[PDB]
């Protein structure tokens, strides 16, 4: 029993976090075989950060401008390339450590574990999910770059998001592990801005579901709907609209409560339009839209890796 | 700038775990140098949950009556003893991948990671609080026993969780690791049920800092309050008491921020009585009291944005 925002177990991707210097800037790399993955970024300068041409600043740096240390262990620069906004630095030791894994790029909705680190060192673990506006809420200081995030399947590590900035907001933007940024941003100091959010529909379903097998029912109606009427109040609430993709997707959830989809969906249409009438829901007064539905399914069937 | 419920890496945690197994049950394991630690209710038969005599239970057990199972290698158990509620079991290899650790018992009110594993096999992490009424709000399935919560402040695993049962209310129970039960349950198929659960005060004053110094003020008044009249209020709404400890425990925090700690508690008292009004303190709608003032240093700058 109980429900908590959990996240992947570290272990594998502490093992291949190392720190990267060039110059002034310190920030963490992805030590993965032979190569440490780190943000392109770190190549610029106070002064290039406006408008860096980073094709001209790379061709100028050398394998000895790049500082990577494991641990206590300096590793030797023999390589260094860019990949869109990623550097790779190849280094003369394969990881020891390296796990299984593959680079995976992930949709909107979906979530991962990232884990915190500074200098090099793993500081904290914590889940988040990727907004329909390419963000992440995520809790990142200075130096924080180069962090990633990652889910594990059996023994197989999908790294999918690597940190690179923050906006203004407060909220947080970086790529996949090929470089190729998530939603419409740069790598440069420039007005840029997180767009209007929305709310994760399916993953609030998810969530419903999750809180009607931990013993929460108070939100059940005798009503269902149909996806095009549930889908303007969505649009209405700002809320991501259903596909029936997701509906398929849950339909394990449905057959283990006993609420189909759009009878549940019924549920979110009056909890949209009326509120929580003071009451909660495993224990949050908002609706949460952070679980994804294997995410529910996982922590309560209990899988291992 | 954020805020996140913040786990510790658990890789050092995860080389620990392993299964143990003593007839048809089975669950997880602490294996630390050449020792791994178990819930002694492993012993426990189907038959008779109710009255354990664990003494006489343990008496008539060989050591290879225990089955441990570490990844794909099985561990000879060589001897065996009971402290408290745990057992202790001396296997033939020492764990290659002990780090740093130490054992350590906590208080109602303090935070720590969860392991959460089955068949000796993490499946994941998440952050808890000993509750007031010495239960945690854990997330745990059969076989989750054995599992661990720890903290690792500077590169030190101090464990100071075994997870042992479930209470009817779907909140769990424990002991440290030297075997002894946080609160008044034991390990036996029993009644027993949490207290009244109340709100752990100075952790919720530890996040309405935090929420300063990410850039949030809404929630701030012009009032003040003394120490008594605060205490008399808050227990109107099943907080705990405020003790003149936690006023020091929060200074760092209220010198950071330029807030002194009982101008915060008139805003915990207004907050109270008003609600939120729609808004939200840190993407939460509810006041969040499973951080504590070391977390919210640990996790937030050291600059607050003014
Ligand atoms: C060069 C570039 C792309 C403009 C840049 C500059 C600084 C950083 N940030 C580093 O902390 C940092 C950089 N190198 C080592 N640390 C931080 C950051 O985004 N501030 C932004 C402030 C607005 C203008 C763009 C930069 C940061 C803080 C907290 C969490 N995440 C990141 C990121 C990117
Ligand atoms: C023998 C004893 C002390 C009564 C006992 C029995 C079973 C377990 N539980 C094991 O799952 C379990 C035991 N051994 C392997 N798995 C579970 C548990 O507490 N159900 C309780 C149900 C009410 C009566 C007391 C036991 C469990 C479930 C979910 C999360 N946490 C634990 C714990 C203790
Ligand atoms: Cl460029
Ligand atoms: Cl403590
Ligand atoms: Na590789
Ligand atoms: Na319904």
């Amino acid at each position: 029993s109980g429900f908590r925002k959990m996240a992947f177990p570290s272990g594998k991707v502490e093992g291949c976090m190392v720190q990267v210097t060039c110059g002034t800037t310190t920030l963490n790399g992805l030590w993965l075989d032979d190569v440490v993955y780190c943000p392109r970024h770190v190549i610029c300068t106070s002064e290039d950060m406006l408008n860096p041409n980073y094709e001209d600043l790379l061709i100028r740096k050398s394998n000895h401008n790049f500082l990577v240390q494991a641990g206590n262990v300096q590793l030797r620069v023999i390589g260094h390339s860019m990949q869109n906004c990623v550097l790779k630095l190849k280094v003369d030791t394969a990881n020891p450590k390296t796990p299984k894994y593959k680079f995976v790029r992930i949709q909107p909705g979906q979530t991962f574990s990232v884990l915190a680190c500074y200098n090099g060192s793993p500081s904290g673990v914590y889940q988040c999910a990727m907004r329909p506006n390419f963000t992440i809420k995520g809790s990142f200081l200075n130096g924080s770059c180069g962090s990633v995030g990652f889910n594990i399947d059996y023994d197989c590590v999908s790294f999918c998001y690597m940190h690179h900035m923050e906006l203004p907001t407060g909220v947080h933007a970086g790529t996949d592990l090929e470089g190729n940024f998530y939603g419409p941003f740069v790598d440069r100091q420039t007005a840029q801005a997180a767009g209007t959010d929305t709310t994760i529909t399916v993953n609030v379903l998810a969530w419903l579901y999750a809180a009607v097998i931990n013993g929460d029912r108070w939100f059940l109606n005798r009503f269902t709907t149909t996806l095009n009427d549930f889908n303007l109040v969505a649009m209405k609430y700002n809320y991501e609209p259903l596909t029936q993709d997701h509906v398929d997707i849950l339909g394990p959830l449905s057959a283990q409560t006993g609420i189909a989809v759009l009878d549940m969906c019924a549920s979110l249409k009056e909890l949209l339009q009326n509120g929580m009438n003071g009451r909660t829901i495993l224990g949050s007064a908002l609706l949460e839209d952070e679980f994804t539905p294997f995410d529910v399914v996982r922590q309560c069937s209990g899988v291992t890796f």
